[PDB]
DNA sequence: TCATTTATCTTGACTTCAAGGTAATTAA
DNA sequence: TTAATTACCTTGAAGTCAAGATAAATGA
């Protein structure tokens, strides 16, 4: 049994009139994405990197030379406002990871790009955190990381349909 | 998938690294990510945050009295005690929940439902159960029978080390 | 007793968001 | 040109954690 199994059984047992069924799926996914992100978080730790400052270059890395984005692509995509974006640019700014450049096409805009120094850690830190997901899925066998995979996109496709 | 978009940049701006690993774990993420976000919308039907449904159903699931300590909860809900000590504060100025102090451990305040806590979270929980009874209708299944138990295959691996 | 642990809160700090603000941009 | 919209930051406020503190329970 697993402890979702568990809180299935609790309220198995305090409310018989309910069929829980849903909550196995959805409990099961949410412990796993929370003990996920400890996996992860230690090894960014290593890098002296928290798991936001990692997301952030990551993505101005992965964009490509000259690994220039604008606030609002970056919030865009990583899902949190503004008000976040502007603390978290704040911060890395100080960190001498991104700079700061002026948008030549629109006066309201000022670029967020990676300073040599944050694109030598992020360089690294890409190659060690995928080898801490790969040691992580190593315990699952071939057959059960192919289905993972497959079914997860589809639960992915309905969420984001919606 | 969005995830398919992130392994394609991966491909080729490090050509030299394999981010196979990135794909089931990216999806993974954001899945939670979005599941949050349906289920949040249902909580605000009753004027509840996440983790104040979170603190509301742990105690009802445990049985009546519904009664825990602060340490059961926190250590269930993976929060450290300042975290519970604020949670538990404004619980009590909701009137959701009591302090009963502890007759057999005097370093101990225990956690109680009120009447109005009980009432909350018993319908609470079912509109809960409908709202993912619903979310994960658009899967077929057998898809979500998979999804069930390769998502467990995972759990005990995680939850071992 | 005691030197250590446990239960729980207190403080300072960081991240986050909702709401507002403001300089540019935009289409009529 | 203007009224509406976009880009980005500012500002309180809440939630969280990490140390730290202090009363209480230990087992020797």
């Amino acid at each position: 049994l697993d402890a979702v199994d568990a809180i299935l059984e609790q309220w198995r047992r305090e409310r018989p009139d309910l069929d829980a069924s849903p909550m196995g799926p959805i409990g099961r996914l949410r412990r796993c994405a929370v003990l996920m992100d400890q996996r992860l978080e230690s090894c960014f730790s290593r890098f002296d990197l928290s798991s936001w400052e990692f997301d952030m270059l990551a993505t101005l890395r992965r964009a490509g030379a000259p690994h220039c984005l604008s606030p609002t692509e970056l919030f865009s995509t990583l899902m949190v406002t503004s008000g976040t974006m502007t603390h978290r640019l704040k911060r890395l700014e100080t960190r001498g990871f991104i700079e700061r450049v002026q948008n030549e096409l629109d006066a309201r805009s000022t670029l967020v790009q990676l300073t040599s120094s944050g694109l030598e850690l992020i360089n690294r830190a890409v190659e060690a955190h995928i080898e801490n997901e790969r040691q992580v899925l190593s315990v699952l066998p071939a057959e059960v990381l192919a289905a993972l995979d497959t079914n997860l996109a589809a639960l992915l496709r309905g969420l984001e349909s919606h």
